[PDB]
């Protein structure tokens, strides 16, 4: 059983400003009337594959499948007419990683700390949904003026970085990547546990790179040697322990994003445990 998504009619949508673009077509600002809310309004390049199509129209099928605050919102499809498009939204602020990295060191702690609870929330509905994301990192999160952080891409087609099997006819990077999901092709909802302890040190170093400049089987070595991302500056002590939980190698000892969202609310409504920063050992 799923839901529908509603379809738009054309005269009730105005394409404003280009945002982006890709290999697929491009992501605009737009109105749309209800009386006029922004939104955000996706394009197929009309000179797609069919196989984009049909990628195109299921990632609208999936994104209205869900209804959560932390979760993009998806307002409708434009299905029927050229160009196709998928409308949500507008997120303000747009994309994470590129927001922090333009905001360093402009928030306190405890937003940064309420920005990952949000992400926490959104992940443990599509968990609970039986929807494992494969793809969990800041670039894939959206903010709002309010602060608010939406999970937010669904795209269908996916690789692993460097996937041996791949050919030379959107690439999941090794480095967000639970190990179980790289070494024996394992994703789960505990893999997204582990996608979700980078995004928090994303989030805690404003938008750092992941392991730097070391080399893919660099990083991989490292994490099967029991080496694990330092806590970044200004970090409080019982956020780095939570990450550090959902790094482990066992999937078992991984907290659910249900253990997640219980331990970022407790330390939100008890906010000086975020100035207790982390001690030698
Ligand atoms: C997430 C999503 C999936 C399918 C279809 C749609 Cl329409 C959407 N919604 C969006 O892409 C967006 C919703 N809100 C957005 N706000 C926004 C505003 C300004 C800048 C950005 C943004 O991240 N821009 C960078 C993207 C890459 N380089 C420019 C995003 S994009």
């Amino acid at each position: 059983v799923l839901k529908f998504t509603t379809e738009i009619h054309p005269s009730c949508v105005t394409r404003q400003k280009v945002i982006g673009a890709g290999e697929f077509g491009e992501v605009y600002k737009g109105m749309l009337k209800t009386k006029e809310v922004p939104v955000a309004i996706k394009t197929l390049k009309a000179g797609y594959t069919e196989k984009q199509r049909v990628d195109f129209l299921g990632e609208a099928g999936i994104m209205g499948q869900f209804s959560h605050h932390n979760i993009i919102r998806l307002e409708g499809v434009i299905s029927k007419y050229k160009p196709m498009m998928i409308i949500t939204e507008y997120m303000e602020n747009g994309a994470l990683d590129k927001f922090l990295r333009e905001k360093d060191g402009e928030f306190s702690v405890l937003q940064l700390v309420g920005m990952l609870r949000g992400i926490a929330a959104g992940m443990k509905y599509l968990a609970n949904m039986n929807y494992v994301h494969r793809d969990l990192a800041a670039r894939n999160i959206l903010v709002n003026s309010n602060l608010v952080c939406k999970v937010s891409d669904f795209g269908l087609s996916r690789v692993l970085e460097d996937d041996p099997e791949a050919t030379y006819t959107g690439k999941i990077p090794i480095r967000w990547t639970a190990p179980e999901a790289i070494s024996y092709r394992k994703f789960t909802s505990a893999s997204d546990v582990w996608s979700f302890g980078i995004v928090m040190w994303e989030v805690m170093t404003y938008g750092e790179r992941p392991y730097w400049e070391l080399s893919n089987h660099e990083v991989m070595k490292a994490i099967n040697d029991g080496f694990r991302l330092p806590t970044p500056m200004d970090c409080p002590s019982a956020i780095y322990q939570l990450m550090m939980q959902c790094w482990q190698q066992e999937r078992a000892r991984r907290p659910k994003f249900a253990d997640i969202v219980s331990i970022l609310d407790k330390l939100i409504r008890a906010p000086d445990s975020l100035k207790t920063l982390a001690d030698f050992d």
